[PDB]
């Protein structure tokens, strides 16, 4: 009697989506890198005064695993497209990312935000803030920046604003 959303989270090797994952569930922050082949999580959890069954699924960034990950895309309703924000290609990977899902959605737009995630590596840091909101604005959606290191930035408000794009379909 709730409605059950599945939010796909996707992107380049290594940008975090896991921890992002790991951060929203679980409230901790994982140092090791880990490849995922898939993993889905739920909860139940109130946005807005609204009740609602996240099922986020956390998918492969290794490109060996594409063919797997296109099958679990398929069944999203909305996406988290993730970049590291010290890692240039993962940027240039996002259109790959969008193309993608519209082709496995077969549509012409879809709810997705796009992810800047690492910025607490300020040191580090290769894509600005303008070069990612210009990305986003391009494809017009959404644009975050995030950390699922502690403390962690804007975790629990990406999860739950993808939620909220989709509440207006
Ligand atoms: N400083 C910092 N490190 C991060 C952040 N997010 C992830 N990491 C680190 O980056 C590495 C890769 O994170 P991970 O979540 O495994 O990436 P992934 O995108 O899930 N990889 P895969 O696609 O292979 O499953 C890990 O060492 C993790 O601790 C972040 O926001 N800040
Ligand atoms: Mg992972």
């Amino acid at each position: 009697n709730l409605p059950t959303y599945k939010l796909v989270v996707v992107g380049d090797g290594g940008v975090g989506k896991s921890a992002l994952t790991i951060q929203f569930f679980q409230k901790i922050f994982v140092d090791e890198y880990d490849p995922t082949i898939e993993d889905s999580y739920r909860k139940h959890t109130e946005i807005d005064n609204q009740w609602a069954i996240l099922d986020v699924l956390d998918t492969a960034g290794q490109e060996e695993f594409s063919a797997m990950r296109e099958q679990y895309m398929r069944t999203g309703d909305g996406f988290l497209i993730v970049y590291s924000v010290t890692d240039k290609a993962s940027f240039e990977h996002v259109d790959r990312f969008h193309q993608l899902i519209l082709r496995v959605k077969d549509r012409e737009s879809f709810p997705m935000i796009l992810v800047a995630n690492k910025v607490d590596l300020m040191h580090l840091r290769k894509v600005t803030r303008d070069q990612g909101k210009e990305m986003a604005t391009k494809y017009n959606i959404p644009y975050i920046e995030t950390s699922a290191k502690d403390p962690p930035l804007n975790v629990d408000k990406t999860f739950h604003d993808l939620v909220r794009v989709i509440r207006q379909q």
